[PDB]
C-alpha cells in the first residue's frame, strides 16, 4: 500500500470537480505501481491506446470530514492500495484522513470500508475497466481490453460480498444507489431535466473522451437546477454539505452530443435537511444512459 | 532549483484548462520550497488568510512543443524555481522538455527565457503577487500582504529589463500583450461580447474566490464564440495550436457577478492560418477590467 502525506491544493479541492480529478489521478498512480504496467502511457498488443475507464465511483465521508471540509494547506494522510477483479478491471481504495488523526497511520481495511466507515475519514473507492476506441474519434461502443503488461496476479483479493459489480448493475436498473424503499425518506414532487450540449471548452480530455471528472460537474449542473427550482440560493447551494456520493459510468459520449440531466430528490422525514439527490444522465440520440449519480446530502 | 520528472496525466492536460492548473500548483510548491513559508497554509500576522494570487501568467511553446501537444503517459523534464521580485511579490518559472530531449537537463537560464526561447521546449512565467480579502466573502479590493514568514533574501534577481511589470502595465493599457502596431498583421472586422454569469458549480475555488484557472476557460469561451462567428466548425477549434498565451489577472469577483467577454483577431498577412486574439474579461457592475489575455494560434 501506499502512504502520502498530503497538503491540500488549489488544483484539488473546492465546489468544483477538482477533488474528484486529483482522486482519480492518485487511481493511475496506485495502480501502475501495483500492477507492473504505466497506466499512462497503457496501449494493447496492437499499439492501441487503452485508457483505464472509471466506471464506478464513490466518495464517502460524513460531518466531521467531507469533500467541502478541504481547504488551502490542510494536512492529510492518504492511504492508496489495488484489489483483484481480475484480468479488465481493478478496485482501487484510497482512505483519506486529516494527518495526526487518531490512528491515521491504519492500515487499508476492507471492513472498515465496507461495512465500519468512521465518521471523520473519507473513503474513495474507484472500479475501473481497461477500454479502446472501435474507432478513430468515435467515443461510442468502447471495447474492454486488458495491456499486455498488467498484471493482478500481484493484489489482494475482495470476498464477493464487496463486489462493486452488484452495486453498479443494480444502480443501472433503479437509477438510484439508495433504494427507492429505503425507510425514512419521502420524494419531493418537484424534479427537473436539462440539456447540456457537450462543452467542448470544459468537458473534453486529453485523448478527446469526455473527462470522468466532468460527469461530477455535469451531476452538479443538475442538482443546481433542481436546487433553484425549490426556490433556494445560489448562496446556500454553496453551503451544501454531501456526505456521500456514488457515480457510474454507462457510457461516454461523442463531442457533439447534446446529453439530458434528469434530477429528483427524496428529503428525510428522520431529520430536517438530510436530502437524497438522483441524477441521470442521457443521451437521448442513441438511446443510452451514459450516467447514473446518487448524492446523499446535508 | 527543482528539476522533476514527469508523466502526463488526464489531470493536466487536454483542451480545457487542467494544464494551466497544475502550472500553478507547481508554483505554490516551488515557492514554498525556496521561500521559507508553507504558501498553501499561509496566513498574515493576524490569522487572516493570505493567497499568492495570479497576477501575470505567460504560457510559451511552439510547433515542435505546446499545450495541445501533451497526451496521457509523455514524459517530461520540468525544472522550476523563484526570483526575487521583492517583500510582497515573486516571479515563478518553468521550463517543460520532452524528457531524453537534447541538454534537457539545462539550468534554468534568464537570457533563454526571455530573449532566445527555443522551439520544443515550453516556457512558463508567473508572476503573483500576496492578497488578503479586504471583507469575509467579499473578493472586490483585496489588500496587498506578504506572511510573516516569507523570505525572498535567498532568490536569484531579474535584471530591469525582463520585469514581469513594464509587460503587464502596458497589457492594462493596451488591452493586448501584442502592440496593435505590429507589423505582419490585419485586424479582423468581426468580434464578439459574451455575457457570462460566474459558474458557481465550475468557476470557484477552495477559499471561494474565482479560481484562476478558470480564467483561462471564460477566454476559451470567448475565443470559441469568435472562433463560430467566423463560421468555422466546433471541430477545427479543438485542432487550435496555442504557441504562447499571456494573461493578467487584474481583479477577482464576488461570486454572483455577470461578466463580460470580449474577443477581437488579428490575421497573418505573412503566413496563412497565424492568428492573435485578444480577449478582455469585464465586470461591467464595478467599472472593472478583471482580464485580459492574448492568444498567438496557428
Ligand atoms: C466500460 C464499457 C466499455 C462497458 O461496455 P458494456 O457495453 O457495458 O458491456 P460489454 O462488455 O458487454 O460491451 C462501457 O460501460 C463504457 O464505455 N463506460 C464509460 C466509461 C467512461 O467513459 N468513463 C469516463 C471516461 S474515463
Ligand atoms: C493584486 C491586486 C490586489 C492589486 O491591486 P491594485 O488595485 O491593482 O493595486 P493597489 O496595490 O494600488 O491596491 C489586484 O490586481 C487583484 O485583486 N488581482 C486579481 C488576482 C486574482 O484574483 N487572481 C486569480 C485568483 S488567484
Ligand atoms: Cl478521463
Ligand atoms: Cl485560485
Amino acid at each position: 500500500e501506499i502512504k502520502q502525506a498530503v497538503t491540500v491544493r488549489p488544483g484539488m479541492c473546492g465546489p468544483g470537480s477538482l477533488f474528484v480529478g486529483q482522486l482519480g489521478d492518485w487511481t493511475w498512480e496506485t495502480v501502475s505501481a501495483q500492477c507492473d504496467t504505466d497506466v499512462f502511457a497503457a496501449r494493447d498488443a496492437s499499439g492501441n491506446p487503452t485508457f483505464l475507464a472509471f466506471y464506478y465511483f464513490r466518495v464517502r465521508g460524513g460531518r466531521e470530514l467531507h469533500p467541502g471540509s478541504l481547504t488551502f494547506g490542510d494536512r492529510l494522510t492518504v492511504t492508496s492500495g489495488c484489489y483483484d477483479q481480475g484480468t479488465e478491471s481493478v478496485l482501487t481504495l484510497h482512505r483519506i484522513d486529516r494527518a495526526g488523526s487518531d490512528d491515521a497511520q491504519r492500515p487499508l481495511d476492507l471492513h472498515e470500508f465496507y461495512e465500519r466507515p468512521r465518521d471523520g475519514s473519507l473513503y474513495v473507492e474507484n472500479f475501473n475497466r481497461w477500454v479502446t476506441r472501435s474507432a478513430p474519434g468515435s467515443n461510442e461502443d468502447l471495447v474492454k481490453s486488458s495491456p499486455p503488461g498488467f498484471r493482478n496476479d500481484g493484489l489482494p483479493q475482495l470476498p464477493a460480498a464487496y463486489s462493486p459489480r452488484a452495486v453498479y448493475r443494480e444502480a443501472r436498473t433503479a437509477h438510484t444507489f439508495r433504494a427507492l424503499d429505503e425507510p425514512g425518506f419521502r420524494l419531493l414532487p418537484d424534479t427537473v431535466e436539462v440539456e447540456h450540449p457537450v462543452d467542448i471548452v470544459r468537458d473534453v480530455n486529453g485523448v478527446g473522451l469526455l473527462y470522468f471528472a466532468s460527469y461530477f460537474s455535469m451531476v452538479d449542473k443538475a442538482a443546481l437546477a433542481l436546487w433553484r427550482r425549490l426556490g433556494r440560493s445560489d448562496r446556500a447551494f454553496l453551503r451544501r454539505v454531501v456526505v456521500d456520493q456514488q457515480m457510474c459510468y454507462l457510457g461516454n459520449a461523442d463531442l457533439d452530443s447534446v446529453l439530458t440531466l434528469g434530477a429528483r430528490v427524496r428529503v428525510s422525514t428522520e431529520t430536517p435537511g438530510e436530502e437524497l439527490v438522483d441524477v441521470v444522465i442521457s443521451d437521448r440520440d442513441s438511446g443510452r444512459v451514459i450516467a447514473v449519480s446518487t448524492l446523499h446530502t446535508q
